[PDB]
């Protein structure tokens, strides 16, 4: 089991055709998960499943620039389930991050941070047992 929060370096940042795979199991009674693709202190892409926001389950995505969150993008399709194993795949494409969970397309997030080769860390946080985090080129 990897330690959470986990820091996965992305050497030289990200690039289209780069596929990031995260495997884990959601804890019983989970409240939150977060993936943070960071450019230094900025968060280029925050992917944040919330298991209980006003008694609804929602995915919140955003960007943090100069310590300020921007406009959220919200996805009510919610593929996670407390207690169950999951796979998150984040495929970097030219205009967006494309996210699939358990081999089903979930959402795309347009690139707000444009210096892809500076987005050189992925943080993984929240209410999971983390099994593996890796990347490959497809
Ligand atoms: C003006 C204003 C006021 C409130 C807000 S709320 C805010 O909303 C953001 C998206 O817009 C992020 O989700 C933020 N956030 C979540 C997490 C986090 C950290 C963890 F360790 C986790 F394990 C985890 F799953 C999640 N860290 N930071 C959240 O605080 C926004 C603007
Ligand atoms: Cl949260």
């Amino acid at each position: 089991p990897l330690i959470v929060p986990y820091n996965l370096p992305l050497p030289g940042g990200v690039v289209p055709r780069m596929l990031i795979t995260i495997l884990g199991t959601v804890k019983p009674n989970a409240n939150r998960i977060a993936l943070d693709f960071q450019r230094g202190n900025d968060v280029a892409f925050h992917f944040n499943p919330r298991f209980n926001e006003n008694n609804r389950r929602v995915i919140v995505c955003n960007t943090k620039l100069d310590n300020n969150w921007g406009r959220e993008e919200r996805q009510s399709v919610f593929p996670f389930e407390s207690g169950k194993p999951f796979k998150i795949q984040v495929l970097v494409e030219p205009d967006h991050f494309k996210v699939a969970v358990n081999d089903a397309h979930l959402l795309q997030y347009n690139h707000r941070v444009k210096k892809l080769n500076e987005i050189s860390k992925l943080g993984i946080s929240g209410d999971i047992d983390l099994t593996s985090a890796s990347y490959t080129m497809i």
